[PDB]
């Protein structure tokens, strides 16, 4: 289920984080705007941009903590505020997070693994809702 999935992802987090974030940027190429340095780069190229591996892993480190502290795929309001109140998310809307979670769920669906993809989809919905409530537009 969801908790085991957090363990699975954490066991190879660098690899999952890159592959899911790349799935996100390739499904929604306009989202590369948020990361100028990423434009005109193949996946392999991105995977050798220091900022890429480090921002991606830090995104997934914190996403797995927020997932771990959730009850029934509902994140802590305190975690939602943090994501809203981060200066680097100033430009962001819940739409940015929507699309990340659509790509993550689709990645899990297409994987050969028994990810609880329905739980991740509810998690993404609930986090978007929490982000709105915490003041993201
Ligand atoms: C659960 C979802 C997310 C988490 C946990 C998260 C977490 C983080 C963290 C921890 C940082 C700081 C990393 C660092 O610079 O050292 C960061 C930076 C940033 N995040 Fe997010 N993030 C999430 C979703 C998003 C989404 C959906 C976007 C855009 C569509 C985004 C855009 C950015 C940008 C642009 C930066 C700074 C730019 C850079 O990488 O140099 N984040 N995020
Ligand atoms: C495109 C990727 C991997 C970005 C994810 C999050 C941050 C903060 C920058 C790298």
């Amino acid at each position: 289920g969801f908790k085991q999935d957090i363990a699975t992802l954490r066991g190879d987090l660098r690899t999952y984080a890159q592959d899911i974030f790349l799935a996100f940027l390739n499904k929604y190429p306009d989202e590369k705007r948020n990361f100028k340095n990423y434009v005109g780069k193949s996946d392999q190229e991105l995977k050798s941009m220091a900022k890429f591996g480090d921002h991606t892993e830090k995104v997934f480190n914190l996403m797995m903590e927020v997932a771990d502290r959730a009850t029934d795929c509902v994140p802590l309001a305190s975690d939602a505020s943090t994501l809203v109140q981060m200066k680097q998310h100033s430009g962001l809307t819940t739409g940015n997070f929507e699309k990340l979670f659509v790509a993550l769920v689709e990645y899990m669906r297409a994987s050969g693994q028994s990810f609880d993809s329905q739980s991740w989809d509810r998690f993404g919905k609930n986090l978007v809702s929490a982000l709105s409530s915490a003041g993201m537009k």
